[PDB]
Parts: C-alpha cells; structure tokens; sequence
C-alpha cells in the first residue's frame, strides 16, 4: 500500500504555498518550491523548515536536483528568467538562466548538460559555459504538443522533443512518432529500449507500436530509481493534476494501484532508495500540504 508516514505545510504562512517537490542526495531531507519562488529545505520526518532560498518572483513549477547533489535547476511560472541553474554546494548561486525555457531537465548518464522546452522548441545547455549548444526545432516534423517536455535518453545520445527523436550528435531528427493527443510529448522508458507517448509505447529500435495503455492518458510520468514501477497522475485552478496518480510495473506496463487523494496533486517524487513518496496536495484557495507516503 502507500502508508500515510507524515504531513506538513509551509512554517509560518497563513497560506502554505508549496508547489513542487524533489528530495536532496541528504536523507530526510525534501525540496519544495513555492508559489512566492522560494526553494524551501524540509526535514521530512519533523516537518519542520532547515533552509529557505530566493529563487524567482513567481510561483516554482517544477526542479530538479543533480544525483552529485550540487547542482539544481528549477522553473517559474511568469519570472524571467523562467528556468535556472543553482549551486548547492557552499552558498547558493544562480549559476546559469535558460531565457523563456518553462521546462528544464540534466542529461541523464552524465549531468554535464541542461535541456530546455520552449512550446515546440528544445534548447541544449552545457552546465560550465551555459551555452546554448543547440536548438532543436523542424517545422516539417513537429506535433505542435500543448504541454511539449523535451527530454534526453539514458545514453544522452537520443533527445525526444515534441515526439521527435533526435540524434544530440549529428542534431538530425531521425524519427517522428505519428500524434494520438493534443498535449503529452512522451519520456523514454529507462531501459532505454522503449519511448512512452501518452497512451503509446513505441520500440526505439523497430519504431514499432508495442502496446496501448489507456490509463497513461494525458499523464506525466515519473519512475523509481530502480526503474521497476512507474507513477502517472494525469494532467487537469493552478493545479497542474487532479486528484489521482497510478503505479504500473515498468516491465509489462500492468497496473499495480490507482490512489485517489480526493485533493488535487501539485506534484510527486520518491528518494533515491524508493522507501518514500512525497504529494504535494491541496486542502482547500491555496494552502498545500506535503504528504510523505510509504511505498
Ligand atoms: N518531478 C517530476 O518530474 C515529477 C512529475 N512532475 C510534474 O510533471 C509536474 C509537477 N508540477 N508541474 C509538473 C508538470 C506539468 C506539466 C508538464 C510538465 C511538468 F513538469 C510528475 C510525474 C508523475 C506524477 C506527478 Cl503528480 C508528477
């Protein structure tokens, strides 16, 4: 089951504001985001605040930390810049901005890159210089997803942008996946043999349509560490989700559970040992809590 563990909200605020979620390389220790753009540090187990940072001057809609745990990228909603690059090492620094990109991921096997979404467009980052080293766009092939989130494969080698495979290398789009839905670009699977677009799961070798599964239906999509179960939690107030996300086995795509918080979801993430699942959930006009749920 997902075991209710603990519960908190933002220290202090009349309204708890927290929007997003990741949990640091430092055990019991989560990030959040705020609808105010701060980066809050949060002992998961207390429930009590360590750090606070200002970010942006708009509402955190997403972040991610780097695995070596000194590097964080976060995106705003009407800031600009929209995305950036934080060191979290001795004080933290804004390292790089990334313009009007909303969305921004690392690389994957080695984190020494930033790749931004920007509508239908991808830009490629070095982390060192902050280069913009690419621009991934072909108005032949584009699918023109609503909610388009480019992404690099396990390798780095493959970049999926508006359900567009691109070798990074040659920067060629080697292949565009047919369009089935107004909104959802895909991840690749982390078993780097398979792309999952919204319902659609497509062999990266043969291109072939493997299965449909119905229940990833205009779902993000995030796996555990281990890369055996995936969440979904489908896309809807400013509420990015409504009020369900469900697990499947990651190997043969059957489902596990469907949890239905009966309070509409900001965001989830699970620790690095995947004992843990984080929700950010509102009660109510915005007073949001962190669930710590496990798993
Ligand atoms: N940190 C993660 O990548 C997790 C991921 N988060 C988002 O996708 C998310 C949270 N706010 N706005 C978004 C979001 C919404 C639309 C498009 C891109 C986005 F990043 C996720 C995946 C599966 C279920 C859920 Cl409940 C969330």
């Amino acid at each position: 089951a997902f075991r209710p563990i603990s519960v908190f909200r933002e220290a202090n605020e009349d309204e708890s504001g927290f929007t997003c979620c990741a949990f640091s390389a430092r055990e019991r220790f989560l990030m959040l985001g705020t609808c105010t753009g701060q980066l809050k540090l949060y002992n998961v187990f207390s429930g009590q605040e360590e750090a606070s940072y200002n970010c942006h001057n708009s509402a955190i809609t997403h972040l991610e930390p780097s695995r070596d745990g000194s590097l964080l990228l976060t995106s705003a909603t009407w800031s600009q810049p929209l995305s950036a690059l934080w060191g979290m090492k001795s004080v933290f620094d804004m390292k790089h901005s990334f313009t009007e990109d909303h969305y921004v991921e690392f690389s994957k096997h080695s984190q020494d890159r930033v790749i931004g979404t920007k509508g239908d467009i991808a830009h490629i980052y070095d982390i060192q210089t902050g280069n913009k080293l690419l621009t991934l766009f072909n108005p032949d092939l584009a699918n023109n997803y609503k909610r388009n989130c480019a992404t690099f494969n396990p390798t780095d080698d493959l970049v999926l942008n508006d359900g567009v495979l691109w070798d990074v290398r040659s920067a060629q789009a080697i292949h565009k996946f047919d369009k089935f839905n107004m909104n959802i670009s895909g991840v690749f699977h982390p078993n780097g043999l398979e792309v999952i677009i919204n319902t659609e799961i497509w062999d990266l070798r043969t291109f072939h349509l493997l299965h449909t599964v119905p229940a990833l239906d205009q779902c993000r999509v995030v796996f555990n560490h281990t890369g055996t179960v995936m969440y979904g939690a489908m896309l809807q107030m400013k509420s990015p989700f409504g009020s369900s996300f469900r697990t499947f086995n990651a190997t043969d795509y059957k489902p596990i559970a469907t949890i239905d918080v009966k309070r509409n979801i900001f965001d989830l993430c699970t620790d690095t040992k995947d004992c843990y699942l984080a929700v950010i959930e509102n009660q109510g006009n915005m007073d949001t809590v962190c669930r710590l749920y496990e798993v």
